C-alpha cells in the first residue's frame, strides 16, 4: 500500500519547487510534512496525493565519480568525450550541449521537462518542445537513509535527487543522459549511462548562467515505451 505525494510550489506565477516521494501510509504525514515545509517562500501549493496500484523496486547500481576543470569548455568537452563512450557519436552529443547552453527552451529561456533526442538525427522528438518530458513516479525506497549516506559521503541534496532520477531515466531504456542545472549558483551538472555511470562534472556553465536542463538520449525505434515508462512507471530504489 505505497502513496504518491507531489508537490509544486509558485510565488508570483512563476514555479519555485516540487518534489516528489513514494511512502508508505505510515509516512504519508511526514512526507507531506517534508514537501509542505521545503519551499523558502510561495503564493500558491499544490499537493496530490495517490495510491500506488502497480510498482517495481530496482536496486541501484550506478557507479559514482566527479571531475572538476578550469573552464565550463573543458568542462563541456569533458561532458561530450564521456557521452562517447556510451556509443554516443560525438555530433549529436555536442548539440545536445548548444542546446542547453544556447537555451533549452526555442521561445527562450528554461523547459522544465528533458529534450528527448535520437542517438543520429540529433533532431529534439519531444512533444511539447517547450516543456518537454518530466520523468515522475520514482523515489528512494529508503530517502532518509540514502541521504545520510551521501550527504556523508560528500554529496549535495541536488545529487540525492539527481541521482534517483537518471537511474529511472537509464532503467526506461534511455542509453545517456546530459544535464546541468538552471539555478545560477550551482555549476556542478553530470552526464550518466548504464557503463559510464553518474559522471559528475563541475563547472558545466559559468556562476550566473541561468539557463539549465536535461537531453535524454534515446532509440527513436523505442520512443513509445520509454516515454511510457517515463511518465507512468512508479520505481523504487534501493542501494
Ligand atoms: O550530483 C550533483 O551534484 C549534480 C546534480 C546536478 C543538478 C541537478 C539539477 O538541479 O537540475
Amino acid at each position: 500500500d505505497l502513496f504518491s505525494v507531489r508537490m509544486r510550489a509558485q510565488k508570483n506565477g512563476k514555479h519555485v519547487s516540487g518534489a516528489e516521494r513514494i511512502v508508505k501510509k505510515e509516512e504519508l504525514e511526514t512526507a507531506v510534512k517534508e514537501l509542505l515545509n521545503r519551499p523558502k517562500e510561495f503564493d500558491f501549493m499544490n499537493v496530490k496525493v495517490e495510491k500506488v496500484k502497480d510498482f517495481e523496486v530496482v536496486k541501484f547500481n550506478l557507479k559514482i565519480s566527479t571531475y572538476s576543470f578550469k573552464s565550463p569548455e573543458e568542462a563541456r568537452e569533458f561532458a561530450v568525450k564521456k557521452l562517447t563512450q556510451e556509443g554516443i557519436k560525438e555530433e549529436v552529443a555536442k548539440k545536445a550541449v548548444e542546446i542547453l547552453s544556447k537555451g533549452a527552451n526555442p521561445k527562450g529561456g528554461n523547459m522544465r521537462g528533458a529534450v528527448l533526442m535520437d542517438i543520429e538525427t540529433g533532431e529534439r522528438l519531444e512533444e511539447d518542445k517547450e516543456r518537454g518530458v518530466r520523468t515522475i513516479h520514482f523515489d528512494w525506497k529508503d530517502r532518509k537513509k540514502v541521504t545520510e549516506k551521501l550527504l556523508k559521503e560528500g554529496y549535495t541534496l541536488r545529487t540525492v535527487d539527481a541521482l534517483a532520477l537518471t537511474f529511472k531515466n537509464l532503467f526506461c531504456g534511455v542509453v545517456a543522459e546530459l544535464c546541468w542545472s538552471d539555478d545560477p549558483d550551482y555549476v556542478t551538472g553530470y552526464v550518466s549511462g548504464k557503463e559510464i555511470g553518474y559522471v559528475r562534472i563541475t563547472p558545466l556553465k559559468e556562476k550566473g548562467d541561468p539557463l539549465g536542463g536535461r537531453v535524454y538520449f534515446v532509440s527513436r525505434k523505442e520512443l513509445s515505451e520509454i516515454i511510457e515508462c517515463l511518465t507512468q512507471k512508479v520505481v523504487l530504489i534501493e542501494l
